[PDB]
């Protein structure tokens, strides 16, 4: 062969099985274009920085008239199953096709399929489950054969794939995937991509945005995930919002899948998850899109103007620049470093939207060992981009905004500053409304009371005690039974404090009719639970206020005490070093022969003198006057020194900063013997003092407070929407 | 050549300048033993269990008169510099040529050092230094070459090297060592046999005891360890110890080095070490040899019988056979188990001896970081090798002795299970005994006494939770400024609680002459401090009661604080697993020719539709109806699963068992207020009650009793020795 340039690029044919089925949908069985019956194959062997620099190319750009895109959806993969890579080509298909029967426009039409380009990168050649790769195979998207590792001394960095395929799928079941191909059917272009190594996800990314992106050249770049399965028409909606130039950025909602017939709402922790995401998506992210810089939840759809991020928003998120603080942790929160840069860019002007209609649903954990596990890159990831956003807010005011928008971002930076701190708090605060509220039942009713409050104090110090031991030595895998207990205590605990509060209600109401818990069911009850179903009536979902609000309040203490813990024991998941300096002059000889063969055998006397006389003369020159300075540490078990030094602070701060808080309110560390002291001279501790009132209501105070921005805000949103909607009808 | 019985085993001579030395020894220089000018190299590739079946032997075997061997000398090494290994050979290379000038001996004389073998067994190939391996090299033991490391399919274990000698130290300098060959120098027979893979140090004494020394078959196997320095005679005074025959084993003293003109005393880590070794080879090593059972120290030079080892004491320690408490840990006691085994060995009576006119002196670290992990492993195996002889105390009474030793041995396995009880509460000891005393001194005088009590305590809850958090994810190398610092902390709330006491003491006299503080300078100071100087004067070495008696009073609150918390949060040394299953299949081809070459492409259109049909067969049978039972871990990594939960277990069961001892005394932990809730219906809490007054009399009791057995079993021992003295003079 005469390879192209100093690159193998390859051209198979596809099966001859695949190819009837092709033929049969068009009216004369006689020829096909070269796309339709052919799969071509190319290694990269260089960077995704200089891909167009190696004489490299698309199979898009070598045609009679050339092609443009207008939307590339990118599909990153890790060891998926072939049921969950299936949904998200599905929910892709179906889009495609409504897309192409739109009757008015100016952009789509029947012939419209030429725009979208669909990217599947696989991550990990020896990683990628084996059951998968066949879905893609029986696409006529991959041929066994061809895997060159090597050319001319150098090695392959990823493979492509690629075939214009005409096979949708139609029905995805829980074992089987059905596949069709008749004359209702929309042609669908691959561009599979598989990677050599397994380099993280950050990686990934740089293969499209700095990668094919370069090439194709696309207006909107689309992110997605196996899992996650697109609308009816969820892509087309997204991209309306597009239309006036100020937008740089959009997503839009994330749902959990109840199974079939609503199967899967026995479960408490998926009808848990299933009150938090809706919650998520119908008071905060709509106050963020007021504002006009949001923040992607993990799993979600999103979709970036390619103009917008290129230059310096790609700069500082792939590479982003030693061990600083603000550098080398930068890493943990993922992409929302790119939000933050669109919004904050020099002499311009973008803003980020939040699109409501179009959801895309997604599975979720069911075991408690599973969930725990995800969490812990959430939270870390959310406390990092708040600090990072807040400590450089002055970077708005370099950019290109007008003079309200400043002012109403500043805003909202603070305003999430804000939140970050009362979560950051939230360990003392729940153990101090636990323990005023079961003291304050023991002095004035007594009775069985009084041994209630001792019990459950000691069944909490021992649950708190072993989960910080058993997140910072052990696996959650291990030890899975403790865990499943450790949270019915917690949820037996909430039952118990949410009963006792209502009986001293009761009694304070029968006892003025026939005051800190006078106005207790009149902040905490009234103006709490009444917005939030008020709200969830304003979006017009109110179905979720009553299927699912009693399993989430008894896994409440268990989002603060279960999942806190161990997200700050575990930060950067380090792996130390182990190595070693095997001895490389080895192998002498295997001395196979059975006998006789003698090889080689040294018996120069001068060389067995010069050798003895060789082991002789290091003794000699070994003077340690001249202390060199020890063997310092590679840097790749330096940095992990580093990070194990980062974490370790961290944890800390936040235990000293917490206890500080309730040894000024319960008068604890020693502090009211000081008193004591202080008064036997010029003797006696009291139970309770009068600071314990003063804080259980500014603890709630704050908590319905946050709760009536979350109104307004949400309210705002759906007027205005509601007033482009009447407009562009 | 001609391989012997299907082993390699090779015979080269040694260098021209080498035997020149000694050729001027002899009083011909024209012949010369055949054993003072070869060095005979064989490969082992076998097991150490089965050396003898495989037609292998040693030098000592093929003489026209076989030799009998009356000491093997065991000397293991791992990575020590060439410093350390001339130490031990300088002291070794002494005593015989001492044991060879006795005049009047049924055993030694001018021939007797036929009988001596060493035997140095290094550990790794690619481990040991090379600094040191030149210094094996100078002495003939050692020739750079045959090096085969397989043999007909069969991997080499070890390689042994041997050589008889007549080259001996004269004076180990700092930098320096002195080689000489002169008409007062006695041969050697060396047996350096040097280990080809990292396999612990267990295996390292698999090797001797069930290898060399069943070929041999010698009379006493002593163990050393490269850098421990054996006295003048001091091997000589140990073998005087198997003149009656039911010794079973025994060891001598251990000292540390001194540097040169006592210069290492200014060091106040290396001088609190030098009064703890003191005061346990005078008063706990002869209370245990009075009994008949001992353990040896860490680093000391101890000799077993090999007729009382041999058999199940031996197989219970190599072995020792799931996942059970007492099978899976056992190794954590290292050759404890070996002595504890030869006392009770059925129908038999071996006892264990301590012998005190035979020392050993070593080095000891000075640094902080370097000496955590050192104690680290013996805390881990002391407290182990006690809790297994207690639960099998009742193996004693199945032995051979008589009435008398069964009833002594049963009353000391009693003891010593009192002594690790009172180390597993000394956590809780020392902040009760810390907390009682400042409060009580802040009732009584008031002042600045008031302030200081509250400032302490901070002080000394941020040190003791910042070492559980940098003892469960962090390294002590990393952070070694801040362990100097909590012991500079600890240092100084021991002076404060020394002064107080004394203040507390004479004011306490002083109002009485012109209660808690009177005995507490009568029974702490004057019955605990008395007997150790009675004790030391006893012992003739009562000279170090002043030199460094005050350092490790300074750092006495260090030894249960930074060393304890430390040695429970790493008991197993567990590494997890990362493995990883690369693709197999690999290696396509490489295309390597610049153009042209076109390899093998199949174009098989039949052989195309098998492989699209065979990937979409895989689809088809993928029914999950007969759930398979996950994949379960492999052994490796299902073992360290099981060590993780036995590790958290214990740092649990310390912490609980602690905190209640404290809840009972101070009545903490909510109790308090429980007892003033109960006394408000029949409502304030006082400052001290009378249980501390009780417990802190306690407390000092056990310790100056325990120092009271300690005497009368160290004066009952020189007692008997001065009899036999006498007698035998
Ligand atoms: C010997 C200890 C064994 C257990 C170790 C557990 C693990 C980690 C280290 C813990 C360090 C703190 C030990 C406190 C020991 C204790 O039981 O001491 C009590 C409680 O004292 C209080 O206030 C209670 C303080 C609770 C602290 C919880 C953790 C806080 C972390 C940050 C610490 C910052 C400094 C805190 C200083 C106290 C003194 O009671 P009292 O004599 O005043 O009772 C007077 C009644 N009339
Ligand atoms: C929110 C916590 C943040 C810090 C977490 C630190 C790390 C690990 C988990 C610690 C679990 C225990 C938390 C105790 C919280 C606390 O500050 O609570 C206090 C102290 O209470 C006491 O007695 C002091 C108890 C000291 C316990 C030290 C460790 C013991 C380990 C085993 C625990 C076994 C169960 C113990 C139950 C208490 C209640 O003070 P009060 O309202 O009675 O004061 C009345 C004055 N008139
Ligand atoms: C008569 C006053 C004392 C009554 C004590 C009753 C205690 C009942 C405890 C029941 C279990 C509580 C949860 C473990
Ligand atoms: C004088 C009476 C004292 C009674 C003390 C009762 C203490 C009960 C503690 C229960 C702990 C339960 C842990 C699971
Ligand atoms: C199979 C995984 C279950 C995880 C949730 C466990 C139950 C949590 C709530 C318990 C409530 C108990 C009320 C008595
Ligand atoms: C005079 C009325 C006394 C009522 C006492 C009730 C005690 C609490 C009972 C329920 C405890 C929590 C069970 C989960
Ligand atoms: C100095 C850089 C390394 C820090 C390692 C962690 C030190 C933790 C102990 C000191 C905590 C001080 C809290 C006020
Ligand atoms: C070599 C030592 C490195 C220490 C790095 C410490 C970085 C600062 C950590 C601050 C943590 C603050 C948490 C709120
Ligand atoms: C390292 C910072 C330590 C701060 C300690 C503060 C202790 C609480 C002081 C409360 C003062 C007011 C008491 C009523
Ligand atoms: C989550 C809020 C943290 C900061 C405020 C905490 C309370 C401060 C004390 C309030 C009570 C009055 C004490 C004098
Ligand atoms: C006049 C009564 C109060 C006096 C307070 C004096 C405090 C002195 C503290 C000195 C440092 C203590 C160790 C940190
Ligand atoms: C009403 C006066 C209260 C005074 C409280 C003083 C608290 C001092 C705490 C010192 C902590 C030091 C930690 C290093
Ligand atoms: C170089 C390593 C030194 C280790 C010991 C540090 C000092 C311990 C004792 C401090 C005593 C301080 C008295 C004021
Ligand atoms: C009436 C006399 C009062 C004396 C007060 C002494 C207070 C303690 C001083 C030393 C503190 C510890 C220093 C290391
Ligand atoms: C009374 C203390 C109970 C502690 C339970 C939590 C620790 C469990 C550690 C793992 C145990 C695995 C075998 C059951
Ligand atoms: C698979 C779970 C294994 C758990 C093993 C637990 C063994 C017993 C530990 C007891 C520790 C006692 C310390 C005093
Ligand atoms: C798991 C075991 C818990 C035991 C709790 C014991 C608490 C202390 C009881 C003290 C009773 C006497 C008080 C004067
Ligand atoms: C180290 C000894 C541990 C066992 C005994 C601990 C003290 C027991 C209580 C003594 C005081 C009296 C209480 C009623
Ligand atoms: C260089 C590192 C700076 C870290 C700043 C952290 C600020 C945290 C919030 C402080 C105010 C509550
Ligand atoms: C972010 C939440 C912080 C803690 C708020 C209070 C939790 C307990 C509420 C109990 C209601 C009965
Ligand atoms: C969550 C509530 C659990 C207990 C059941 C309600 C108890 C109400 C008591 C009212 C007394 C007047
Ligand atoms: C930032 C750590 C928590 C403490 C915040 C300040 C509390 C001041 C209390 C003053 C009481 C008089
Ligand atoms: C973050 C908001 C903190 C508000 C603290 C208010 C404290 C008020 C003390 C006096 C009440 C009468
Ligand atoms: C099978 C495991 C048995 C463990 C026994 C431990 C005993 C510890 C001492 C109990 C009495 C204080
Ligand atoms: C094994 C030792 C346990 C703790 C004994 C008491 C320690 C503090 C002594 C203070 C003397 C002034
Ligand atoms: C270790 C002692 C440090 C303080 C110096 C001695 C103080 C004695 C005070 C006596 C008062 C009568
Ligand atoms: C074994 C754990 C520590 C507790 C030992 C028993 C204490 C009993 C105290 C009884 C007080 C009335
Ligand atoms: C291990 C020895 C424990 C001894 C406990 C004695 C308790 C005595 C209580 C009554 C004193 C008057
Ligand atoms: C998943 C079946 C119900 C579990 C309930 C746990 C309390
Ligand atoms: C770059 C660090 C800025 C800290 C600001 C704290 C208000
Ligand atoms: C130039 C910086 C202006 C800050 C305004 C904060 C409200
Ligand atoms: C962006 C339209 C003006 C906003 C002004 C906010 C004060
Ligand atoms: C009144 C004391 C009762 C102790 C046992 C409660 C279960
Ligand atoms: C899946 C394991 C369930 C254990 C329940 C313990 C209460
Ligand atoms: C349309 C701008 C609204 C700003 C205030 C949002 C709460
Ligand atoms: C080793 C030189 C003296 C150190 C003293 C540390 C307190
Ligand atoms: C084999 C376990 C014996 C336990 C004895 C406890 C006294
Ligand atoms: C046969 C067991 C006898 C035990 C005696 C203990 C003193
Ligand atoms: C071994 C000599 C007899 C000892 C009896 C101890 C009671
Ligand atoms: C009397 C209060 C003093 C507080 C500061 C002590 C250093
Ligand atoms: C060797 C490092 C010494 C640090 C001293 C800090 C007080
Ligand atoms: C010679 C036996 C002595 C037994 C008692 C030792 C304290």
């Amino acid at each position: 062969f005469k390879l192209w340039n100093g690159n193998f690029v390859f051209d198979s044919p596809i099966s001859k099985t695949l190819l009837d089925q092709y033929a049969t949908t068009t009216e004369n069985a006689n020829t096909l274009p070269n796309e339709f019956k052919f799969m071509r194959y190319q290694a990269v062997t260089c960077e995704p920085n200089q891909l167009a620099e190696k004489n490299f190319t698309v199979r898009q750009l070598k045609y009679l008239t050339p092609r443009e895109t207008e939307l590339m959806l990118v599909v990153t993969m890790y060891n998926e199953d072939h049921i969950l890579l299936g949904r998200t080509l599905k929910g892709i298909m179906d889009n495609v096709k409504y897309m192409v029967k739109k009757k008015n426009s100016s952009t789509w039409g029947p012939d419209a399929w030429k725009k979208i380009v669909v990217c599947i990168i696989s991550d990990g050649r020896s990683k990628i489950n084996e059951r998968s790769l066949a879905l893609l195979s029986s696409l006529g998207c991959y041929q066994d054969g061809f895997a060159k590792d090597e050319i001319n001394e150098k090695k392959v960095a990823m493979h492509v794939y690629e075939h214009t395929t005409m096979i949708n799928i139609t029905n995805i079941s829980e074992s089987e995937v059905s596949l069709e191909c008749n004359q209702g059917t929309v042609p669908i272009q691959l561009l599979f991509c598989l990677k050599e190594q397994n380099q993280k996800k950050i990686n990934s990314h740089r293969w499209a945005f700095e990668g094919f992106a370069e090439l194709l050249r696309p207006n909107i770049v689309t992110l997605l995930d196996a899992g996650t399965m697109p609308g009816k028409d969820s892509i087309y909606q997204l991209w309306r919002e597009f239309r006036n130039p100020n937008v740089g950025g959009a997503c839009g909602e994330i749902r959990t899948d109840l199974g079939k017939r609503f199967v899967k709402l026995l479960n408490p922790l998926v009808a848990s998850q299933n009150f938090e995401y809706k919650m998520s998506n119908i008071l905060d992210k709509t106050t963020e899109s007021n504002f006009g810089f949001i923040t992607v939840l993990p799993g979600a759809f999103s979709a970036y103007r390619f103009e917008a991020v290129r230059g310096q928003p790609l700069q500082k998120y792939f590479y982003g620049e030693g061990f600083h603080f603000f550098s080398s942790n930068m890493y943990l929160a993922e992409d929302r470093i790119l939000c933050f840069e669109v919004v904050t860019k020099k002499n311009c002007n973008w803003i980020l939207k939040y699109c409501r209609s179009s959801y895309a649903s997604t599975d979720v954990p069911e075991r408690v060992p599973e969930f725990i596990l995800q969490r812990r890159r959430w939270l870390n990831g959310s406390f990092f981009a708040s600090v990072y956003s807040f400590c450089h807010f002055y970077r708005v005011w370099s950019s290109g905004h007008n003079i309200g928008r400043k002012l109403l971002l500043t805003v909202e930076f603070f305003y999430l500053f804000f939140n970050t701190l009362i979560s950051w708090f939230s360990l003392s605060s729940f153990f101090l409304v636990f323990r005023i509220l079961t003291v304050s039942i023991a002095l004035a009713y007594h009775s069985a009371f009084n041994v209630l409050s001792v019990i459950f104090l000691w069944l909490y110090g021992i649950c708190t005690l072993s989960t910080f031991i058993l997140s910072l030595g052990n696996k959650p895998k291990s030890t899975e039974k403790f865990y499943v207990l450790t949270c019915v205590i917690f949820a037996v605990m909430m039952i118990y404090m949410i009963f006792c509060s209502i009986f001293m209600s009761v009694k304070s109401f029968q006892n003025i009719l026939k005051t800190e818990a006078f106005r207790d069911i009149v902040i905490s009850l009234g103006s709490t639970y009444c917005l939030y179903l008020i709200s969830s009536i304003i979006y017009l979902q109110p179905w979720h206020m009553l299927t699912s609000f009693i399993q989430y309040i008894l896994l409440s203490p268990s989002y603060i005490n279960v999942l806190n813990i161990y997200a700050f024991c575990n930060v950067h998941d380090l792996s130390w070093g182990t190595k070693g300096a095997m001895a490389n002059p080895l192998g002498k000889i295997n001395t196979t022969e059975d006998g006789t063969f003698k090889m080689e055998v040294l018996v120069s006397s001068s060389e067995i003198q010069a050798n003895y006389d060789k082991y002789l003369k290091v003794l000699n020159d070994f003077d340690p006057k001249s202390e060199s300075r020890p063997t310092e540490p590679s840097y790749d078990e330096k940095k992990t020194g580093y990070y194990a030094n980062v974490r370790s602070l961290v944890i800390i701060f936040w235990v000293i900063t917490n206890f500080i808080i309730v040894a000024v309110v319960l008068e604890t560390g020693g502090i009211a013997d000081y008193i004591a002291m202080k008064s036997i001279s010029t003797a006696e501790i009291p139970l309770m003092t009068s600071k314990a009132s003063i804080y259980f209501n500014v603890i709630l105070w704050l908590v319905a407070l946050s709760a009536l921005i979350r109104f307004i805000g949400c309210s705002i949103y759906m007027i205005v929407r509601f007033f482009k909607k009447v407009t562009f009808r």
